[PDB]
């Protein structure tokens, strides 16, 4: 059968398009850390450096995607939503796009702000779904159906969520959640067929390197197999889920609420429409000298990258008792006010930033300011605690992986959270407490607001089906 | 909102039966030993009480479940993918059904039979749905709509495979892909929530009256890249014999059917045939006889907790079974392969209340454990510091030939939550879609092999 060529196809492709993006966004942080070092020879100096390298990536991104591709600003997903419910958009999946959204994405997030991956992901395997359907010229000659486009972009949507996450079957699951609202088993089938293929060259090309490119080879947790929590602290793990649900539910209302604002201050929209490169250029410039390290950065981290600031939470040590913690231990904080800080700080700089006119997503933002309110608990379970919950003292670091999951499911709509951070954490021990919290943070947030994509489909004015 | 009282309290019931039935099962187990080793003093006494047993057990659930309730009989998921269809079954979810299955189901697997329970699993928790919508108040004619009814029966699939398995997730993806041909993402939601009000009242039943195949592997370099090839291997024979058993079933079906003199000549004496094929089982089975080159003397749990060990078997506790003075492991476990292969595929036909999951996992877990075995054999340093770890091949084999059986790829998920580890998921994945891949080119999946069979509504 053809179809079972096309989908090694689209899963090889998919992972080298994967792989050359994340080399490209390392080099690009990297470069802004190298420059530090080299300017400490005056703060002003140095504070010139860290304001202008990331200025100058968001303004080559909104300025070049303007040039290429008007249409590829924002996430995949909400059009992916309304394309495969049979829609036709202008130009959507034509080349001019793909090479838009692969050049303004990797200079988005190479910027070091606050954005994640997944939506472009999504855009980005189904143009190679598209592409490839016409490179070789399976599409339009024999028997094929807008039927078979949508059942093979819908194959595509689950490459592209597995390939971002490093996680093939949550990736899967993840993407039938957020794109439709009844799928095909054997759509399933094919979609975990693609995702197996993308993760077999992901181990090729990571024993070909010297390592995982994905920090701690892929976030892998190092917790205690043996008693790793107690029925005594369910109730904690709970009350993350909850507060969890009420958080997701306040971040797609403030991030709506952001570009409505925008849209009914029209003389400020006129200037700003004459002025396009303005908005995204001062956005940065803020976001970037709120986290100067020797100015307010010391609060809350500010010299990590978003991998290293999640490394640095899923850790199995404790912060309280009497490597990467020092980053939240400044000479004038403890760890409990630096967690509180930039819970606060990033926040509102998230919400904010997924609105401006760049290629970018929205998971990793709302995944590691989980993390950081689960930590936040855990810290705070370890110090009231000292010694046991007898005998088996409290992991905070698991506190961290039930927050991070909970509030990304509250935001998105989604279970599959759960499964991902399986995948990702390589471990299973707190399956219970994961699902427990993941379920409490949907039943709370879905009685408050829409999903995220929902929002943006509503924003955007596209055909909506509630 | 009634929708989550009815999930909370289908979670809290299904798992309370769960665990009375597996605490019944278990002592009808430890009679069978504590009889058996009170006889050592005389074999022909011993041989008596071993077939004797498992014999009067089987005749009993037979006799038991053709009085109550004839529906009450085989694996129950063919049924409930027809009833989510839409069609209608005269009395197959009622009180009789149910103490039927219950009462049967413990006194067929109470024996050394090799039966399953997770298509009465599915059935049983189906019957506790319904028993719950019937009783709440918002029972009556107005409200008892056939969306509603069939919405409840579809998480209740999820909750019955999820007790059975004790894999809270793995359970209602592999409810979706053996019931449905859609995966509606609003009922994926329900099946997750039950499912985890389930793992919760297991755990406080573990605490105050206390998954179980948890592993303990390495998590450095358990597998290297060179070893992929053996993991493919494992799918694709393991797509072959899950079409070869849906096949020999159904062939066995029709030989019965077939031959007239013989087929009303057993039907006039009904019990002659589940008495007498489980006499030839325990007969083979027996230990002092033929059953120790087969491992006879464990039971199902015990076979599969040996088949996941830790350690290399061939490097040259209770896995010294598959070892006795007269063989040695490799005989043993392909001894223990083709005599379960065909013991099987008869037993999961007689007439009593049984699934056959249970039956074709073990079955792989041996030719799992086998490759791996084999692959620890011919590796004795390594593919170093690092050798073989051949309860990964287990881990992998199992979960293979249970996904071609059942056209199912979901048994990549359960196999993780069953063992408590996810290191294998690579192998795993690659085995799985292997096996499907050349089990759908073959063969339709056991469900719809009994559809056919029982001259039910199919669509292919
Ligand atoms: O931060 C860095 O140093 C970095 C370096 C190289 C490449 N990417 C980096 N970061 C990054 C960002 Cl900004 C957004 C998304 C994301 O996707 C994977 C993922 C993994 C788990 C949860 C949620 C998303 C990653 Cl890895
Ligand atoms: O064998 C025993 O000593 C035993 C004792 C008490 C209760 N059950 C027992 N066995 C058993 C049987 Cl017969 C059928 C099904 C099953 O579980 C579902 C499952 C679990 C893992 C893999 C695949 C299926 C179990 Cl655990
Ligand atoms: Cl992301
Ligand atoms: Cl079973």
């Amino acid at each position: 059968g053809e179809d079972w060529i096309f989908l090694v196809l689209l899963g090889l492709l998919m992972a080298l398009v994967s792989w050359v993006m994340d080399y490209a966004i390392a080099a690009c942080l990297q470069a802004q850390q190298w420059m530090s070092r080299g300017l400490n020879t005056s703060i002003l100096l140095q504070y010139l450096a860290w304001v202008t390298y990331p200025v100058v990536l968001i303004t080559f991104s909104a300025g070049f995607t303007q040039i290429l591709a008007p249409q590829a600003v924002g996430s995949g997903i909400p059009e992916m939503k309304t394309i495969l419910r049979g829609v036709v958009l202008k130009e959507y999946l034509t080349l001019k796009t793909f090479i838009a959204k692969v050049i303004g994405l990797t200079c988005a997030l190479g910027s070091g702000m606050p954005l994640g991956k997944e939506g472009p992901f999504v855009h980005i395997a189904s143009m190679c779904a598209a592409l490839l359907s016409k490179f070789l010229s399976l599409f339009g000659g024999i028997y094929e159906n807008e039927s078979r486009n949508t059942e093979m972009l819908a194959a595509a949507c689950a490459v592209g969520v597995g390939c971002c996450f490093a996680a093939p079957i949550g990736g899967v699951l993840f993407s039938i959640e957020v794109t439709s609202t009844f799928f095909a088993v054997r759509n399933y089938w094919r979609g975990f067929f693609a995702a197996t293929f993308s993760a077999f060259i992901f181990r090729v090309l990571a024993v070909w390197n010297r390592d995982e490119e994905t920090i701690t080879a892929l976030f892998k947790t190092r917790f205690r197999l043996d008693f790793p929590f107690d029925l005594q602290e369910l109730p904690a793990f709970a009350v993350i889920g909850i507060a969890s649900g009420f958080g997701g539910a306040l971040f797609v209302y403030l991030n709506r609420k952001i570009v409505q604002v925008m849209r009914k201050q029209k003389t400020i929209n006129r200037f700003l429409m004459r002025k396009r490169l303005l908005f995204p250029a001062l956005v940065t410039l803020l976001i970037s000298t709120l986290t100067f390290p020797p100015g307010f950065g010391q609060f809350m981290a500010g010299q990590l990258s978003q991998k290293e600031t999640l490394v640095t939470l899923f850790d199995n040590r404790t912060w309280v008792r009497q490597s990467t913690s020092q980053a939240w231990n400044p000479p004038r904080a403890n760890v409990f006010l630096t967690l509180v800080i930039f819970i606060l700080m990033k926040f509102w700089m998230s919400a904010l930033a997924t609105t401006i006119p760049v290629p970018c997503g929205a998971f990793m933002p709302v995944f590691v300011i989980g993390a950081a309110f689960g930590r936040l608990v855990g810290e705070s379970m370890a110090a009231w605690f000292p010694d046991g919950i007898s005998t088996y003292r409290i992991v905070p670091g698991g506190y961290a992986v039930v927050g991070a999951a909970a509030l990304a499911g509250a935001v998105t709509h989604t279970v599959s959270t759960a499964v991902i951070v399986f995948e990702l954490t390589g471990q299973i021990a707190h399956i219970l407490p994961v699902m427990i919290a993941v379920i409490l943070a949907n039943a709370v947030a879905q009685s408050l607001q829409p999903s995220l994509y929902d929002s943006i489909i509503r924003i955007k004015k596209l055909p909506y089906l509630p």
